[PDB]
């Protein structure tokens, strides 16, 4: 369960969920953007918490490599990295997160 698994991991429940989200359970950004989220498509999405992983850091790693940045949340919606909490909740207010959301099919 080292890097390059965990990079496999990621791409593949990014490719296979519409909306999904790398959070960890105290985190004030994640709230941030499942709020954001919720606005539109509350218990309906994909949160995978990293603070009980025993390859946490090998994720956060992973993520890093995927996405630019290795901090949660890392929200990815259509396959697409969107951005962290600030971004999510950025494109709720602004109607672009209700776009994304339809022409991802969820929503
Ligand atoms: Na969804
Ligand atoms: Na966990």
């Amino acid at each position: 369960m080292g890097k390059a698994e965990a990079i496999n991991e990621i791409q593949k429940a990014v490719a296979s969920n519409k909306v999904i989200v790398y959070s960890k359970t105290y985190c004030p950004y994640c709230v941030k953007a499942k709020n954001a989220l919720n606005q539109f498509i509350a218990g309906k999405y994909t949160v995978v918490e990293l603070e009980n992983r025993a390859d946490c850091d090998a994720m956060q790693d992973a993520l890093l490599d995927i996405t630019g940045g290795r901090s949660v949340p890392r929200v990815f919606i259509n396959g697409k990295f969107l951005g962290g909490g600030d971004d999510t909740a950025a494109a709720a207010s602004n109607g672009t997160l209700e776009k994304l959301l339809q022409e991802a099919g969820a929503l």
